């Protein structure tokens, strides 16, 4: 019974790493005053006269000193306040209700994750969405985390406990959820529900799992409710990332789903795979609604994903076109260095630190553009979805 | 309802693009793998020498045995493949690893922690093991059996269009229950390496772990279901091969338990970092209890020990440190050697290639960091194979 001596020394070890990670345990991006006339409705003068006059009524700006004179440092923040005070309405002041997103493909390594945390910072922190003031929620409902540790900060969660997925079998209260289980990420305004190795467990064990602890509940529709239905006041998007696992969280994340998106391959094979998927959707949503909750599911979008300048990449692009029609975005994601060197070490495009990046400086430029791209173009593709 | 008028033209489409990848499939040769010896470097083998190596080709020759040659400047010279090395150690008397073991030895690399090498081990495992140059003589046969519907062992393990479109799947014949030469003809397909074959997986798979249950009970009516792989698949093929190994994703459901209750023997990479290391001491404690759950709801696994090895080490201060912890927690159970984090397997990586199996000409990378990556593997395997035998003859 050996596997038994070495579960429990393993157990043993655990106590000890546990006390060493927690005796372990900031966005870069300011902007000078004048840099904000390049950003929509704003010019040198209206950003003087809103800045004096919110600082008349006791407003005080972050400042940083500039060799000789001390200079303004404008935050995300700084500039939202700006734009308040200017009487330019924010996104929650024309939806009144979350908007739940799903990057959906069981296909792996076609960048689920990479859109989805790109997408969470690069609407916040879009110079033309700043106006909007978006608050936005990731949660994590892969075991293997990988939302997770690119949101947070190494030596912040360390080791988590609480996790999205004890959070549907708990239900607990919105206060609990924001108190006890949404942790801020490295860009104010977004934040996670993480997920650790031990949900993989309960994936595994959901049926009977939710007959002890949620008696009655359809198992499809847990997050929904014991989970979204709770945080839909205080958020404006809630982006869902799961494992390529078709298993209770991917389905629960497709019952809570306002729209779906689908990242594309371009490699032939992985296309293949991908349209595979594609095909077998309805076919999933009817197996929910047939033994439980149905889905709102608006449309599936489609974008090729970490796509490059190939004969082969462009060919499968024209049969993407042709599968999604009008349900293909017209902006697609790059394959890049700065998203794989970002990769490596877990940041965002959006929250890499340039005077840190480890690559050449225009590789993270080219990155934060394409990701800005593709932010902007989700987010006018659901603005006139919801309009209509 | 646009959402099935999607579906039906991405069937339409992928009914199209199945033909056109049917149509560039292009057959695998065997005598293609690009390692060859020089006639003088097999001295330098286990058991051979200059002149036994000379009397062997001369004698072999007289039978009609024909060794290729190639053009190296002033002469033609030969250009010995693994297989003719092997034919060389059995004409001159030497039993192979079949002639001392006669059933198939069960190997399963895991960890449900992902990202820590599950797949690269098994599948340089399986390749540095065949062709390593201190095992020739054994001779050895070896099945992977894919059970990750992401299919990363089977991309490894194949040539892009060696494959094609994959429908005969390890998770299928699981669910079929074939006759032993129904699964040598119609499941298993080489891989570059002669001698290593692969049963492929495809991202069907994923729809037939969730459904599991259903499936079992329709086409496998009063089948334990995790005795599934064991017994419709590997028990048949146990003369077949000398290893059997198992890759599947990091995932807590029906392939994972078929391939613990399948096994004779466990690996776990051990990650570096302390997170990782943290997350893998979590699958480690808890491996009694998913074997136990087992052992109730049906089979006994006979699972002998379990080996960790450190996996995507860096000669690092934290990763020195992590080594120590897995040397207290698995003791003798820890291996010696270690897969040492190094750009040639990166590289071959991204282009799935084993770095057995990657062509030197070809590698857009240094000479040197795919040589070292190559030993680094031939290193893991021999000392795999060695512990192996150690427990096997003990
Ligand atoms: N556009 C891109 N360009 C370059 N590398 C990318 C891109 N998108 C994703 N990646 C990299 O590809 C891998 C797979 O992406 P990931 O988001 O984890 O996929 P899923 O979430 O599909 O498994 C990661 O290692 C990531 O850093
Ligand atoms: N924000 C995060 N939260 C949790 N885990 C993380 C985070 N960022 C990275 N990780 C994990 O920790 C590891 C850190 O890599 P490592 O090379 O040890 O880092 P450093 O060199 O930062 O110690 C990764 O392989 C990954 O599994
Ligand atoms: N020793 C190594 N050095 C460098 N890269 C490695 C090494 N082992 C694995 N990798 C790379 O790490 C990634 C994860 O390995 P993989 O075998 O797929 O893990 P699992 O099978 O753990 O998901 C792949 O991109 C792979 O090429
Ligand atoms: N042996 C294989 N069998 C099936 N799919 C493979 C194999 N080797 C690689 N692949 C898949 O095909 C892709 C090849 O990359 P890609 O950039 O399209 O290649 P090329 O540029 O070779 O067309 C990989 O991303 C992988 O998903
Ligand atoms: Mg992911
Ligand atoms: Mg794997």
């Amino acid at each position: 019974s050996q596997l038994h001596k070495v579960a429990q020394r393993a157990n043993r070890m655990l106590n000890v790493l546990t006390e060493q990670v927690q005796l372990q345990k900031e966005f870069y991006q300011v902007y000078a005053k004048a840099a904000l006339a390049k950003l929509p409705l704003l010019t040198r003068a209206n950003v003087d006269y809103a800045v004096s006059e919110m600082e008349e009524k006791g407003y005080v700006f972050d400042k940083r000193p500039a060799g000789s004179s001390m200079k303004y440092a404008m935050s995300i923040q700084n500039i939202i306040d700006i734009y308040e005070h200017r009487g330019v309405p924010k996104y929650r002041d024309r939806y009144s209700e979350a908007y739940v997103i799903f990057i959906s493909n069981l296909k792996g390594g076609v960048s689920k994750t990479v859109s989805t945390v790109s997408l969470a910072h690069a609407m916040r922190a879009h110079p033309h969405l700043l106006m909007e003031d978006l608050r936005i929620l990731v949660i994590d409902l892969d075991p293997q985390s990988s939302a997770t540790m690119f949101l947070s900060h190494k030596h912040s969660i360390g080791i988590v406990n609480a996790t999205s997925a004890q959070a549907m079998l708990q239900n607990v209260s919105r206060e609990e959820l924001l108190e006890e289980f949404i942790v801020p990420s490295v860009v104010p305004g977004v934040d996670v529900m993480p997920a650790s190795i031990d949900d993989a467990f309960i994936a595994s064990d959901w049926r009977e799992l939710c007959n002890e602890h949620l008696p009655g509940q359809n198992i499809h529709a847990v997050l929904k409710e014991n989970v979204i239905d709770k945080l839909k006041s205080d958020y404006d998007f809630i982006l869902v990332d799961s494992g390529p696992h078709l298993d209770a969280f991917l389905k629960n994340a497709l019952a809570s789903a306002n729209i779906l998106f689908t990242p594309l391959p371009p490699a032939t094979v992985d296309f293949h795979s991908s349209l595979k998927y594609v095909a077998r959707l309805p076919e999933l949503v009817k197996l929910i609604s047939d033994e439980g909750c149905e889905c709102q599911l608006a449309t599936n979008i489609g974008f090729m994903s970490k796509l490059s300048n190939k004969a082969d990449h462009k060919y499968c692009h024209s049969l993407a076109k042709e599968v999604f029609g009008g349900d293909m975005l017209d902006v697609f994601l790059p394959r890049l260095d700065g998203f794989e060197r970002c990769g490596e070490s877990f940041d965002t495009v959006i929250s890499a630190n340039p005077a840190t990046y480890v690559g050449s400086a225009d590789a993270l430029k080219n990155a934060r553009i394409a990701a800005e791209d593709f932010a902007k173009a989700v987010f006018d593709r659901i603005e006139f979805i919801r309009s209509n």
